[PDB]
């Protein structure tokens, strides 16, 4: 199987990357150096995580090194909710620019569908406990994310978390010009997607999954939740491939045609994470693993249910 995947703006992404949320900044600057030494050239990142610059001083190092080519690599960002407004959604992009020390993003997507108040906090939150919203819609702020593409910011936009009736809207809005290129979305066999990733790839539309290994280190995290790494039947099947449950679960996504970006900061687990090109999971195995799905969602939060645009009360 290739190693990039094609996109509808001509480019191509690496259907393997390193994500970084939750990622220490004492470490991730060394987790995105082993990362790009041991092959990895996509790296999935938020201004939202705060971390940006010290990923991005890895990237540099590399860069200055020659170690990769800028053209090699593919770099993602996500606009966070604060900065939904016309008026802040350069900056937004600019100041994660500054961070990663870059002159352009790969690919820039809407974090959540939900714009919130402006401001210095993320979450922003009446006495209540519930998220400010702000009036902005999905359809302006895409205009703003298609004008990145038109300053030379970045060289391809996306979506991230929006629903079958939020893609849609996109797809629909009047005057569209451009397709967003990917929808990255939660994803792995409990979550399994098959009715939200079928419609985005009958458009077009390459689905990142997020939280593959089920994001054991949430912070949300029961003690009691179920586990992917642990689940014997996924253990059973990495057994007979000879293989780690984890590297099963990085390379179940990726045949199904999606982009896969899990997370660590362990060197080993880093490396582990990308071999992963060189076993194939039988169809049997595929439809075993999806057999699985019981609608369990990493990402979801209570404070946000109520705003308007909120993706998880529609089916898919
Ligand atoms: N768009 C969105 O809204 C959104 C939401 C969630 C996630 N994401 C992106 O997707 C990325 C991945 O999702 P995630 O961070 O939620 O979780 P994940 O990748 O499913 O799981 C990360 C956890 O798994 C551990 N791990 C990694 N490789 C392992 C291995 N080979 N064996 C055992 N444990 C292993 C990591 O530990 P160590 O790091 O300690 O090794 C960490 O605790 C994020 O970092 C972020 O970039 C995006
Ligand atoms: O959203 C992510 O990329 C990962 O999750 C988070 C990352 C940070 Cl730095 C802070 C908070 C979260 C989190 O709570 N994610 C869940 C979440 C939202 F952040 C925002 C919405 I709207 C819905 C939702 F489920």
């Amino acid at each position: 199987m290739a190693s990039r995947i094609l996109l509808n703006n001509g480019a191509k992404m690496p259907i393997l990357g390193l994500g970084t949320w939750k990622s220490p900044p004492g470490q991730v600057t060394e987790a995105v150096k082993v990362a790009i030494d041991v092959g990895y050239r996509h790296i999935d990142c938020a201004h939202v995580y705060q971390n940006e610059n010290e990923v991005g001083v890895a990237i540099q190092e590399k860069l200055r090194e020659q170690v990769v080519k800028r053209e090699e690599l593919f770099i993602v960002s996500k606009l966070w909710c604060t900065y939904h407004e016309k008026g802040l959604v350069k900056g937004a992009c600019q100041k994660t620019l500054s961070d990663l020390k870059l002159d352009y993003l790969d690919l820039y997507l809407i974090h959540w569908p939900t714009g919130f108040k402006p401001g210095k906090e993320f979450f922003p939150l009446d006495e209540s406990g519930n998220v400010v919203p702000s009036d902005t819609n999905i359809l302006d702020t895409w205009a703003a994310m298609e004008e990145l593409v038109d300053e030379g910011l970045v060289k391809a936009i996306g979506i991230s978390n929006f629903n079958h009736l939020q893609v849609e809207m996109i797809l629909n809005k009047p005057g569209l010009k451009y397709k967003p290129a990917v929808n990255q979305i939660e994803c792995h066999p409990y979550l399994t997607q098959e009715k939200l990733i079928q419609y985005c790839q009958s458009k077009g539309i390459v689905v990142t999954a997020y939280s593959p290994l089920g994001s054991p280190d949430r912070p949300w995290a029961k003690p009691e939740d179920p586990s992917l790494l642990e689940d014997p039947r996924i253990k059973a099947i990495a057994a007979k491939h000879n293989k780690t449950t984890a590297q099963v679960l990085i390379r179940f996504p990726m045949q199904r045609n999606l982009v896969v970006i899990p997370k660590s900061v362990t060197p080993e687990r880093i490396a582990e994470n990308f071999k992963v090109f060189d076993f194939e999971l039988s169809s049997q195995d595929m439809t075993t693993l999806l057999s699985y799905n019981r609608n369990w969602r990493v990402c979801a939060l209570l404070s946000c249910t109520s705003h308007k645009d909120y993706p998880f009360h529609e089916e898919f």
